């Protein structure tokens, strides 16, 4: 039970911009989609980036309405089951890319995002596109903080990496931006410390959806309990998200 974030490619990456050129695409006129997976869209208006991995070559998908789904073969066989056994891409392209498109994320206040990397995404479970709201996820608080440290290093912009963080959901244990919270009173120093970690994403997410109250959005001042369900509805209803499983 997935929620399927439909995020806009605004302007192509250089390197990326040649492949969509010969292959006659046009992100301008056509909608172009990153698909995130994700289980908190009452969490979406803290999006500060978006998620890929330099080592997964992604398909480009037709979808109808000129409407095109960058993910996964596997991702999008699902997001049919809902008659093939295999779905041609149009054509591939590579994570690497993709990095430092422009991307409109679904609902996020901030704004001129960029699409950044992460080695540990996986291909094998969701869409292999991935969320980045660092007030309240751990693990991409942490990312967030490694990008910002060592631009060079995996080959972005400083200012691509957005760290003026604005509250989103407000928790009685944790405060305003929980992750924050978790990687220091737990110590997590990197991504490295994994056990740290797996323990924060849970505590977030338990405390988030419990006691949390929404502090941004249609639903301000509501408990995410009652939110979660409603921001979910609406997202669908302005086609900007679909629901997905496996």
């Amino acid at each position: 039970g997935y929620v399927g974030i439909k995020i806009r490619l605004t302007d192509v990456a250089p390197q990326a911009q040649e492949l969509f050129k010969k292959e006659s695409l046009d992100v301008k006129e056509n909608k172009v989609y990153l698909v995130a997976a994700t289980l908190r869209p009452e969490t979406m208006y803290g999006q500060t980036c978006c998620f890929v991995s330099p080592k997964i070559d992604y398909g480009v998908f037709d979808a109808g309405n000129g409407d095109y789904f960058i993910t996964t073969e596997r991702a999008f066989k699902n997001m049919s089951f809902q008659k093939r056994g295999y779905y041609k891409p149009l054509f591939t392209i590579n994570g690497k890319t993709l990095i430092g498109s422009r991307i409109d994320a679904p609902y996020a206040v901030n704004k001129n995002l960029r699409v950044l990397p992460m080695e540990t995404v996986l291909a094998t479970k969701g869409t292999g596109v991935v969320t980045c709201v660092p007030s309240d996820s751990p693990d991409d608080f942490v990312t967030t903080r490694d990008l910002a440290n060592k631009p060079e290093y995996y080959g972005i912009e400083k200012d691509w990496v957005q760290t003026d963080i604005v509250p989103i959901v407000h928790t009685e244990k944790y405060g305003d931006k929980c992750a924050e919270f978790l990687v220091n009173d737990l110590k997590i120093q990197s991504p490295k410390d994994s056990v740290q970690l797996a323990n924060a994403k849970e505590l977030a997410y338990k405390e988030g959806f419990y006691n949390g109250t929404m502090l941004i959005g249609k639903y301000k001042g509501d408990k995410v309990e009652d939110a979660k369900p409603k921001v979910k509805q609406d997202l669908i209803d302005e086609g900007l998200a679909f629901v997905y499983n496996e």
